[PDB]
């Protein structure tokens, strides 16, 4: 359904996020 | 309806945060 | 219904954690 | 009811995200 | 419900998220 | 079944994001 391939399209960007927080992390240190 | 467009306005939220990440990655890079 | 209603506030933070970021990002630069 | 709530306190949280993100801009700042 | 179990542990992270931006804003000052 | 498949998957995405911003922290002290 729109609901669930919604959820997909937010799931996708959330990981996204994620591996921008660990390459910021990468660089800090 | 209604909520799949909350949801759809929910990633495009998420997007720009992806997006403002990897700015900020990049100017720490 | 309810659950629009909150999905419209996530929505609504998330917008403002997008801004921030880009502020956040602007500063840093 | 119970999505409604959880909905709720997920607003919430970004709500409080929102905020922290403001304190490190403007410590930035 | 499975879904209001899934929005009770993604509200637990956010919670999480909260914290660790608010100790960020901390070693910032 | 599947929209609690994809909040699973946002809530194991959130969950990466507090452990990043636990490193940033951790890096930041």
């Amino acid at each position: 359904g729109e609901i669930a391939q919604q959820l997909k399209e937010i799931a996708k960007q959330l990981k996204e996020i994620a591996w921008q927080l660990k390459e910021i992390a990468q660089q800090l240190k």
